[PDB]
């Protein structure tokens, strides 16, 4: 029965067709289980060992390569026998890798927390209903809670599922929904319908929902929905299924592979038709089968050539060692792809409380009466520091320490403020930090009593234990607690009946202490405190007390004000009903007005300047949060989201002014407003998606359950460290040190990281451009295989892929963060930068192909075969009476081939010091700055010596150990590779910008 909040309690039990004091009949039961099903929230487990392989061998730069694999394998078979020492060494090499990468695919995806599961341990195991089976309530599994069912809570329970309450059993039901809202503040609930059809979680207060606990109190209810149905059931539902898109990077890498899908099968053509004027004559040299061999053996040599491959392995590499730095940063990554995408944000979605506040309540303004005069009031103002509940802070008085002691009218309040109280403070030991024992309200003035200390104890002495409770202990050593009048919606307040410490059981000096709603203490007060003296309560007086109120309530200030007062002569104990809650406020009348405390959720300390430093970096901070709008607004001004006189008429919105707004300015006001307030965890979410509607990569951090579904849906999920479990396993990253802070610095390294990373990306891809350059000559202009795909698959993995990772080393500019976040479609390669390593590609690939004309056209230790006589590499077997030279294996010799490759690594060496920077010279820009790098060219050069050396090396690869002949001519071809590329960039800093 959705919308049940908004029926009568007898609406609802007339739409399930069920008696309050008999329950479902065993029948009723049976048909509801069948249509609303059990009530349970369905695990989700997609992710497997086997699927997470299949879902390897999907990618469009991955089965191309597979592609040609599966050729590869089926080439190797058609061989002689006078080559025959390397026979299947392509199609091994070809497949390796394809399985060694996408093994580390897997090891890096399954490693994960279900969100779902941990979302699961907010389910009870069992619960309590009243069926028609029997009179006495029965204990059964919380799955098999139907809607309709007549069920009991009580205090300590968790909420078995969504209810519409029926009646409260106790005085009050207090409830923590701080899975649903973020609070963990406790809300007193009513049995009244809630006519708003539109009425958010927070506005529902005739409803319990499942996960929630039950604070304080008991009652019974009606279930609603259950299962998925529920509001935790619709948190689930938002966690489920591809909750997460592909990096803006792995965008490009995937456009790449897609214009590479179409351009290598374009090339692959392309060599088609220029090979027609010389079918004109026949040749019985070789048929269809061994005329197609130089076709698909090109084919497959091209994919290599192009696809990058090694790089998902330095790119694994670079994220990974990010991972630790930021690991010492206290930022823990849970997702790698994530890392990079950091550096891309642009808005950060943050939600309030325990993420960009403390979550503890604290006292942090309080006023006394100073002098009443005719119609003239005056006020001890007083403010406090500390934003914890540790017993660490100084009562100021105008910014001036002074003790509390020398206030009779602050000995009272804190008196107050530790009598009427059900709550405690204590010291986790463990923890090393000051925890709150009850209400977070009443904690903080257990917190408060500590500060102040009113009779001047020596506590510096006592440990940080006895700390915790020591002036609050005092205090009870003076007044006894004989008993407490507990809370009270009509009443607004709450009291405790008081004795002085060892006295007769007939005296007359008792006192109550009461504490509640300014407005409904205050009116019920007839008289005024000032010190110890008592006055009348008078119309200046009131309107002077209800004014600070009213500042303190609202404003910059906008404060949870706390009205206390006493009763002097408190009623006779023998003629007070304690077992009637509707007799109290008649108890609580003729007050003495004490005095009011002001408490908030102090922002941490860190929070102000973490959000300066992204507005100095570009990025701008949306408050989410599911608390009210006035708090959430007045925290924005402290943290400078807003100016603190800052209009924010539409710059601030609810979950249900948010609703009423049409769709198209609904997406235009997460554009403006950087505030929304009192929201469900599926606002957060939306708002979250209507900020990627705009092309923008967007941040969401928080701790609590409510988060996860915005956690999950932005691009960077953030958690904080004493965040929830569930918020934890949906989020990218956890703030280990719990600080605002930790993200700046986050982002900065996820700049950083990426700058280097598009550097490599630009420095592999060039080298690919080259290869295929490569091959698309020997293929058109008639020379023979220069290059085979077998070394192509060692040079971009080790050759190429060592200078790579040397470029994630690469010094960061010391204006990272004084730059605005770049574009999402920021393409990697385009305009002059397109140009150059067009130039490069086309220089690169000629000089691959021209090294191995050189050992035939202008050589001195190899034959001298002109550019003529070179065309025809195959009519050299079959013809000999119109072609005479000398050998015919001189085309398939390891001489060419490895003077080709040799100019390929050469090159790259080169062209990695041209990648350490993209528009400057290396003269401005000193190649030695990047150690790393530096060591990776000898250790890449150390392992071209090394293939040609040890004898099972240059077998497989065809490669002979060239001497210090022709290693003269590679520094005349490969060397210049610097200048071409200066040039360009001395253009591009001159006649475009520098
Ligand atoms: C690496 C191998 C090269 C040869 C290749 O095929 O990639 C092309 C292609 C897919 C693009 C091109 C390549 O185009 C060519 O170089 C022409 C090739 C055809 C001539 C045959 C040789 C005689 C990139 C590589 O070339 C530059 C270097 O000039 C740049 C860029 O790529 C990026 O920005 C990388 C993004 C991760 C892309 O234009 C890209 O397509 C677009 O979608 C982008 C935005 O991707
Ligand atoms: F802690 Al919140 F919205 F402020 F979940
Ligand atoms: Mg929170």
């Amino acid at each position: 029965m959705e919308a049940a909040h908004s029926k009568s309690t007898e609406e609802c039990l007339a739409y399930f067709g069920v008696s309050e004091t008999t329950g479902l009949t065993p029948d009723q039961v049976k048909r509801h289980l069948e249509k609303y099903g059990h009530n349970e929230l369905p695990a989700e487990e997609g992710k497997s060992l086997w699927e997470l392989v299949i879902e390897q061998f999907e990618d469009l730069l991955v089965r191309i390569l597979l592609l040609a694999a599966c050729i590869s394998f089926v080439l190797a078979w058609f061989e002689e026998g006078e080559e025959t020492i390397t026979a299947f060494v392509e199609p091994f090499v070809i497949l390796l890798i394809l399985i060694a990468n996408a093994i580390v695919g897997v090891w890096q995806e399954r490693n994960a927390e279900n969100a779902i599961e941990a979302l699961k341990e907010y389910e009870p195991e069992m619960g309590k209903v009243y069926r028609a089976d029997r009179k006495s309530v029965q204990r059964i599994k919380a799955r098999d809670i139907v809607p309709g069912d007549i069920v009991e809570v009580a205090v300590g329970d968790k909420v078995p599922a969504d209810i519409r309450i029926l009646s409260i059993k106790s005085t009050t039901l207090r409830v923590d929904q701080s899975i649903l809202t973020g609070e963990s503040v406790s809300v007193i609930k009513h049995t009244e319908p809630v006519p708003d059809p539109r009425a958010v979680n927070q506005d529902k207060k005739n409803m319990l929902f499942s996960g929630t606990n039950i604070a304080a109190g008991k009652a019974l209810g009606i279930v609603a929905t259950t299962g998925v149905s529920t509001e935790i059931g619709k948190i689930r539902d938002q966690m489920a299924a591809t909750e997460q898109d592909k990096t803006p990077l792995q965008q490009k890498l995937d456009e790449f592979g897609e214009q590479l899908s179409k351009v290598i099968s374009l090339i692959c053509v392309a060599v088609w038709l220029i090979n027609i004027g010389h079918f004109n004559d026949p040749v019985h040299g070789g048929s269809w089968i061994r005329g197609a061999i130089y076709y698909f053996k090109i084919a497959v040599a091209l994919a290599v050539a192009a696809i990058p491959e090694g790089l998902p392995a330095v790119i694994t590499t670079c994220l990974a060692l990010g991972t630790r730095r930021m690991a010492k940063k206290n930022a823990i990554v849970r997702s790698l792809p994530s890392v990079e995408t950091l550096g891309c944000t642009s808005v950060i979605c943050s939600d309030k409380t325990g993420t960009l506040t403390t979550n503890q309540m604290s006292v942090c303004k309080m006023f006394i009466i100073d002098k009443v005069d005719g119609d003239f009031c005056s006020l001890n103002e007083f403010s406090i520091t500390g934003s914890t509940y540790a017993p660490e802070g100084e009562v100021l008085k105008n910014d001036k320490p002074i003790r509390s002691g020398q206030f009779d009218g602050l000995v009272e309040l804190a008196t107050i403020c530790a009598l009427c109280n059900d709550s405690s403070l204590d010291f986790n030991e463990t923890k090393g930090v000051y925890e709150k024992v009850g209400e977070a309200t009443e904690t903080a003035l257990t917190t408060l009593v500590e500060k102040m200390n009113v009779f001047n104890t020596e506590v510096r002495n006592l440990s940080k234990v006895e700390r915790a409770n020591a002036c609050n202990s005092v205090i009870r050593q003076l007044m006894k607690k004989e008993f407490t009048l507990e809370f009270s919606r009509d009443r607004k307040s709450m009291s405790v009946y008081c004795s002085p410490a060892k006295s007769s059981r007939a005296a007359v000096g008792n006192k109550m202490f009461v504490k509640g709603a300014p407005e409904g203490v205050i009116d019920r007060c007839n008289y005024v405190r000032v010190g110890t003296t008592r006055v009348p309560m008078t119309g200046p007086v009131k309107e002077k007390i209800l004014s600070v109120i009213k500042e303190w309530g609202t404003g910059r200030d906008t404060l949870r004000c706390l009205a206390l007062a006493t009763r002097d002569t408190p009623p006779k104990r023998e003629e007070m009903v304690l077992d009637d809650s509707s007799r109290f406020m008649e108890y609580e009348t003729d007050l003495t007005f004490v005095g009011v405390v002001g408490m908030l959720d102090p922002p941490r300390k860190e929070v102000m300047g973490s959000i300066q430093l992204c507005r100095d970096a570009g990025i701008r901070v949306i408050m989410i949060t599911g608390d009210n709008k006035g708090t959430a607004i007045a925290i924005c001004r402290r943290i400078g989201i807003f100016g603190e006189n800052e209009e924010v008429a539409d710059r601030a919105y609810t979950g249900r002014e948010f609703d009423d707004l049409p769709l198209a300015e609904q997406r235009e006001a997460c554009r403006r407003a950087c505030c929304f307030a009192r929201v469900e965890p599926s606002h957060k979410s939306k708002i979250v998606e209507y900020l990627q509607s705009y092309d923008e990569i967007t941040a969401m951090t928080g701790d609590g359950v409510n988060d996860a579904p915005a956690l999950k849906k932005a691009e960077i999920g953030i958690a904080m460290g004493s965040g929830t479990a569930v918020a934890k396993t949906a989020s990218e990253m956890v703030l280990a040190d719990d600080n605002f802070s930790t993200i700046v610095a986050a982002v900065e390294e996820g700049r950083a990281i990426y700058n280097n990373m598009k550097q490599f990306i630009r420095y592999l891809i060039s080298s690919n451009v080259g290869e295929v350059v490569c091959i698309f000559l020997t293929a058109a202009l008639g020379l023979p295989e220069a290059l085979i795909p077998v070394q192509l698959l060692w040079v971009n993995l080790v050759t190429d892929g060592l200078p790579a990772t040397a470029l994630g080393f690469n010094p960061p500019d010391l204006d990272i963060m004084d730059r605005p976040p770049r574009s999402p479609k920021e393409p990697l390669i385009s305009g002059w930068l397109f140009f150059r390593y067009m130039a490069i590609g086309g220089y690169v690939g000629a000089a691959t192909v021209g090294a191995a004309a050189w050992w035939f056209m202008y050589a001195e230790d190899g034959p001298g075969v002109t550019y003529h006589q070179l065309t025809h590499f195959m009519q050299c077997t079959e013809d000999h009476p119109h072609f005479e030279g000398l050998d015919c294996e001189i085309f398939e010799a390891p001489e060419p081939m490895t003077m080709a490759l040799s100019v390929l690594v050469t090159i790259e060496m080169c062209n990695a010091l041209n990648s350490l920077s993209e528009n400057q010279s290396l003269m401005r820009m000193p190649p030695w700055v990047n150690i790393w790098l530096l060591g990776s060219i000898c250790l890449s050069m150390s392992l071209h010596f090394l293939i040609l050396y040890v004898d099972p090396l240059p077998m497989i690869f065809k490669l002979k150990a060239l001497d210090l002949t022709q290693w003269l001519m590679v520094l005349k071809i490969s060397l210049p590779v610097i200048g071409l590329d200066e040039i360009l960039k001395f253009i591009a800093r001159n006649y475009l910008e520098g």
